[PDB]
């Protein structure tokens, strides 16, 4: 069965774990060594399609190892998460784009934008803003939650849909 390689990256303190846990686990973890960058793996039933999801949930401390380049070489599609009571993070999000086309060398990456904690009352970024920009992308942007798992499943699913159409070119 096809094996389809996902990468999830933001700002530290953005729920990159929480969320990843939450999609294999199905539980919500509180707090998760912010230094720990592993990889976990699911089957799961897509549009009918069984397939394998390896997640790369990416650790700031981590960046410059051995092995960062060799899961950013072979992943297929990004998660570029931020929190929607995280102002900075969002801000930062282009630079994080940026980064992953400069590695692909494309101007064509599978990706999608994730505005996490959407459960919280106090949110300082819009879903109007987070829209503008994925439309500009030409990205779908989901809103998700890893603590009561709104859009979790959502916005993994909708990236493996993007690296299918990327593949069928
Ligand atoms: N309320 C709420 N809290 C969250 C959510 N996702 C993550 N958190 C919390 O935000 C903090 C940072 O989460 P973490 O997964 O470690 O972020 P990371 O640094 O990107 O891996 C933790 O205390 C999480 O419990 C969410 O969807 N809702
Ligand atoms: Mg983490």
């Amino acid at each position: 069965m096809t094996e389809y390689k996902l990468v999830v990256v933001g700002a530290g303190g953005v729920g990159k774990s929480a969320l990843t846990i939450q999609l294999i686990q199905n539980h919500f973890v509180d707090e998760y060594d912010p230094t720990i960058e592993d990889s976990y793996r699911k089957q799961v039933v897509i549009d009918g399609e069984i397939c394998l999801l390896d997640i790369l949930d990416t650790a700031g401390q981590e960046e410059y190892s051995a092995m960062r380049d060799q899961y950013m070489r072979t992943g297929e599609g990004f998660l570029c998460v931020f929190a929607i009571n995280n102002t900075k993070s969002f801000e930062d999000i282009h630079h994080y784009r940026e980064q992953i086309k400069r590695v692909k060398d494309s101007e064509d990456v599978p990706m999608v934008l994730v505005g996490n904690k959407c459960d919280l009352p106090s949110r300082t970024v819009d879903t109007k803003q987070a829209q503008d920009l994925a439309r500009s992308y030409g990205i779908p942007f989901i809103e998700t939650s890893a603590k009561t798992r709104q859009g979790v499943d959502d916005a993994f699913y909708t990236l493996v849909r993007e690296i299918r159409k990327h593949k069928e070119k």
